């Protein structure tokens, strides 16, 4: 199933819903303990993790350091140890069963810091920080290397990308994208990193480009139907799914699906309500 947690629609949402690309159904599951937007989702050992974000409520607005784990066999959330700092508009990636939390913001603070979570010890450990402060950063893992793509540094939005080598514990700049993107959806499909949509400071984007490590090159591909920033993204059975987002006017419920063999995007479902800044993952 394609799980989507949290998101925003005038207040941090608590929804956890799972989409069945065969059935076409959405499944309402246990609510997040705290409503959150700008979080990231990932899966380790079949458990779904919701990482960082922010609680925008009529009673307050606090960025979240929280890590929470959802078990689909019990339909229960359980808290984990929290990150060292709150991280709104975070990016995350999974290397070797460890969760990497990248960038994000805490109030005025725009993080370049990065930290790693080890589920078998419920511990977070600070690691080599990025060369760039990045909020709304897209994160993808390719051949056990961690890529941080785009984002916003507090002043400029970015087309730069950089790559983290965990065993050297260091970050190295790579070839920049063709397009400046903050709040894009970044994923790995087959053997390439995809960066879809985002915001460049003027327009929400529908363009999609993909990085080939062998040629260290970004190439423009078929665009999505709907421009969107702060979208959710994931890979299910060799296809890319993008969920929701914001197009400068509305919070989208559209779900688009990229087929790499045809280089086409189709619309396959609508979420139960439009929302941006969700955490998406598959288990």
């Amino acid at each position: 199933l394609i799980y989507t947690a949290g998101g925003y629609f005038r207040q941090s949402l608590s929804y956890l819903e799972a989409y069945n690309p065969s059935d076409g159904t959405w499944l309402r599951l246990a609510d997040l303990q705290v409503p959150r937007s700008g979080l990231a989702g990932c899966v380790v050992g079949g458990l779904l993790y919701a990482v960082g974000g922010r609680n925008n409520s009529p009673d307050g607005n606090t960025d979240s350091s929280a890590l929470d784990c959802y078990n689909p066999m019990t339909n229960q959330w359980s808290p984990c140890a929290p990150m060292s700092v709150p991280r709104n508009r975070i990016g995350v990636g999974v290397i070797d069963g460890h969760i990497y939390a990248v960038g994000g913001s805490h109030g005025c603070i725009h993080h370049n810091s990065v930290e790693r979570y080890e589920p078998e010890r419920d511990e977070w450990h600070l690691v080599a920080p990025m060369l760039t402060r990045r909020i709304g950063v897209g994160v993808a893992v390719l051949n056990r290397l961690l890529y941080a793509v785009g984002g916003f540094d507090g002043t400029n939005r970015l087309n730069s990308a950089e790559c983290y080598y965990p065993e050297r514990n260091e970050w190295r700049m790579i070839t920049a994208m063709n397009t400046i993107r903050s709040g894009a959806g970044v994923c790995v499909l087959h053997n390439c990193i995809y960066a879809a949509g985002g915001y460049d400071g003027q327009d929400q984007l529908n363009s999609v480009e993909r990085y080939d490590v062998a040629t260290a090159t970004w190439t423009f591909v078929a665009p999505m139907k709907h421009r969107r920033s702060a979208l959710g993204i994931t890979v299910h059975q060799g296809r890319i799914y993008v969920l929701g987002g914001y197009d400068g006017h509305t919070f989208l419920d559209s779900v688009e699906c990229y087929d790499p063999d045809t280089d086409t995007w189709s619309e396959v479902t609508r979420m139960t309500s439009g929302r941006s800044g969700v955490g998406v993952a598959v288990t």
